[PDB]
């Protein structure tokens, strides 16, 4: 088979045969497709194809398919998944896995950098204080003092699903979120169920607008613990605009580094629960998505109102107005601060390099157009005249329920 | 099954059922993905007819009914002896509306209903479809009151005596290629613009020239006309704050009227259809003058401005845009000819979406297209799960009339 793939921005056209590898489902059938939508114990007799297909790519990407290191490694792990079901990745297989559940993630549009991955091998790991100082570790190394390095922290896989490893934090660094009684919500409405349960643990807010969350960490399957990130180890930005004088009086700023901590990475069967990362922020994820949704922040009105627009019809396109700016100010902040960041121009011009350096040396990149595409600007960045193809491949990065709906406390 | 829908902005959750009435399939597998991919007999058309008249008769409330009934055999006998069928009026009208209201990348079907429909099938020379599309530009264009409609020629028969509109809308600038390389007008239209000149056309070389229609009828040869210009209603384009825009010297046309596409109902294909309704601001701001390919604007635009095009993270791109479609609506509304905002057309998108599912019990919706190709997540559609099928009456795509004529 082969499927053909348009630019309609430069006609060039790219052929992928890498997804004929894709097992998994898209959630799309032949009569639906569900491409905007959100959501949509392993057995050992499960698990060898599983990591047979893996080790089998491993061996092929170092040129030593059908070696005899290949066949002991895979009569090696048989056996010891026969023995004890499960069965222990080599460190060079873990970091193999990590970058490629990286490299196959479809929602990335920073994968560009997909090879340049630090890997760090939390397996040892057995409580919930181990895991903090881990996190501390990966905060500071990946902080760089601003000069971002993209980094895992990956703790032991899953083995009868009782006890998981779990951080219940969506990202490690995070603003708290409060509802008031009078219905309007303090800080970031997006965390406010998870800053409850926060508070529920023992948590003390200094109930503000910008508070960093504390770590509830998961070790081994036990009740969760919490622990306060050492604030000399957040880096944050202060927002303030390179022509508005008033921007820096509307006290925004937000923390430079962003940590996914709630997916789950699957490599070669194994499930790995507890597995943060972070990279560095691409512009309009804070200037649209975090400032500017009307679930978050919502700063528009006050961004617009003290720019004096005209708001009082749409038409004036006033919000797209103070988008942009607000934007502005975001880019130049943290270029300000010399911490690491991208636009969306430039990160969108190097994905689709990216995209078709992988066509000519895979044969395929999935790509899921609805993430890609940046929530401002869509048509003038390369990606959105660019077809896709989305298909799953492993090793990959998965969403898992929330962690407080399936825990049996103790 | 039973799909549900959740807008992650206001968690409100819909139940799709409507899909599981769908024929076509999508081009996505259970294995992938194609969404953001731009284009994936009596034995055959009785099946179809039946499929659509059940549909009408439901309508109407008459399923059953001996109407319903005697229509069928009537449409059946029909085609067993004429080998197709004639709709009638009502199930034209009805046809016409009901291929609109599934079109899952209109982002304006709130409007759906309220669509008047022309009855071209007696139409059989190319003046005479000249006639009826003056006429369409005329009507739908009020004055720059736009009103939706539809003008529907005969439809096909063996194929070979298809109708056609060549153009790909009724207006459109032409595009042509200059010594230097580049391209002045639209490079969306340089060969139809060049199929104009190979077939007679003076071509005044100007930045925007309307295109003359090229018609055919009955399978014959396509004829070039000249729509008049008192028919063709355009809007200069000035920003309401920098008296330097008007210096572009652009201006686009009122009427948006697509007219290459195919109109199918009850297994019948209507190959000419032209269509119109009014235009969404970024289509012209957005697509039509910044888009790379087209009249690629942003370069001046932004120089104008005084504004640092020395490193992308200044958004010098981003802030011109915005007032560059601040001027597209802001000309239209001064002139008083219809238009709408990404905002307006969004939000009534969405409230169409939640009248569909409780009414049909779905909208299909293709989100790639619905989401505004400009401030995205600012525009409710953006935060929309939609779930996206076909559903007949259809448009449809069709190949280029002169990539498959035999003259
Ligand atoms: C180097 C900086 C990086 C940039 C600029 C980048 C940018 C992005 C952006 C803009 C998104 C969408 C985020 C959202 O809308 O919430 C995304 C998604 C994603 N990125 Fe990256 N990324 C980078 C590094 C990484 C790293 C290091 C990994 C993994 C090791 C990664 C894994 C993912 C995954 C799994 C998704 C999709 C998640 C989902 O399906 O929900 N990214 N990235
Ligand atoms: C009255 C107001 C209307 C508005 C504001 C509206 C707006 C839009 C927009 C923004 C698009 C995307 C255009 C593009 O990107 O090229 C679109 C697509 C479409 N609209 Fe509407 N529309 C309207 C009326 C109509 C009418 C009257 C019909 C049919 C009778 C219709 C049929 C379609 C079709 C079929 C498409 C998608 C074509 C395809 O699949 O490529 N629209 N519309
Ligand atoms: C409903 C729709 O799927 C949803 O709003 C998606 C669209 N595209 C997105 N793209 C990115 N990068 N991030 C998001 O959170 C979303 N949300
Ligand atoms: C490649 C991608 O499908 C293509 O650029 C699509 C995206 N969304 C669109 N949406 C609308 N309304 N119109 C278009 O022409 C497109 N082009
Ligand atoms: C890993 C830091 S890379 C980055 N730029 N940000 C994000 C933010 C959220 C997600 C998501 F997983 F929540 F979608 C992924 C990347
Ligand atoms: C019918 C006028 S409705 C409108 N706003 N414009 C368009 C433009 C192009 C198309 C398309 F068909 F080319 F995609 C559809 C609608
Ligand atoms: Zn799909």
């Amino acid at each position: 088979r082969f499927l053909k793939v348009k630019n309609w921005e430069t006609d060039v056209v790219l052929t992928d045969t890498l997804h004929l590898k894709s097992t998994l489902e898209t959630g799309c059938t032949e009569h639906i497709c569900m491409g905007s939508i959100m959501l949509p114990v392993r057995t050992k007799d499960q698990l060898f194809p599983l990591a047979k297909e893996f080790l089998d790519q491993y061996y092929s990407s170092i040129k030593r398919f059908g070696s005899k290191a290949h066949m002991d490694r895979l009569e090696e792990v048989n056996k010891e998944i026969e023995s004890t079901s499960t069965y222990q990745l080599k460190d060079t297989e873990l970091i193999y896995g990590a970058k490629h559940a990286w490299r196959n993630a479809s929602r990335c549009v920073g994968r560009i950098q997909w090879s340049k991955l630090q890997v760090f091998d939390a397996r040892d790991c057995t409580t919930a204080h181990g895991m903090f100082n881990y996190i501390c570790n990966h905060v500071k190394y990946a902080t760089n003092k601003g000069n971002l390095r993209s980094a895992i922290t990956i703790f032991p896989q899953r083995t009868d699903g009782k006890h998981d490893f779990r951080v219940w934090n969506s990202q490690l660094i995070r603003y708290a979120g409060y509802k008031q009684p009078d219905g309007s919500t303090l800080g970031d409405p997006a965390n406010v169920q998870f800053t409850e349960i926060c508070i529920q643990q023992g948590w003390k807010a200094p109930r503000g607008r910008f508070d960093v969350l504390p770590l509830l960490l998961q070790a081994n399957g036990n009740d969760p613990e919490l622990f306060q990130i050492p604030p000399e180890l957040v880096l944050e930005v202060p927002i303030r605009h390179p022509k508005f004088d008033w921007f820096k009086d509307l006290g925004l700023k937000w923390y430079g580094l962003p940590a996914v901590s709630n997916m789950l990475l699957e490599i070669g069967g194994l499930e790995f629960s507890a597995c943060p990362f972070s990279g560095w922020y691409m512009g309009t994820e804070i200037g649209v998505r975090d400032y500017c949704d009307n679930s978050r922040y919502n700063i528009l009105e006050e961004v617009a109102k003290k720019m004096d627009l005209d708001m009082r019809k749409t038409s004036s396109l006033w919000k797209d107005q103070a988008l942009v700016e607000i934007n502005i100010a975001v880019l130049y902040s943290f270029q300000s601060d010399k911490v690491t960041i991208v636009d969306h121009h430039s990160a969108t011009e190097s994905f689709i390099k990216h995209m078709e350096n992988e066509y000519r040396c895979r044969g395929g990149c999935p790509a899921d157009w609805v993430w890609i595409v940046p929530p401002m600007s869509g048509s003038i960045t390369p990606v959105f005249h660019q077809e896709m193809l989305n298909y799953r491949l492993t090793p990959s990065f998965e969403y898992q329920p929330d962690p407080w709906n399936t825990h049996v406390w103790k």
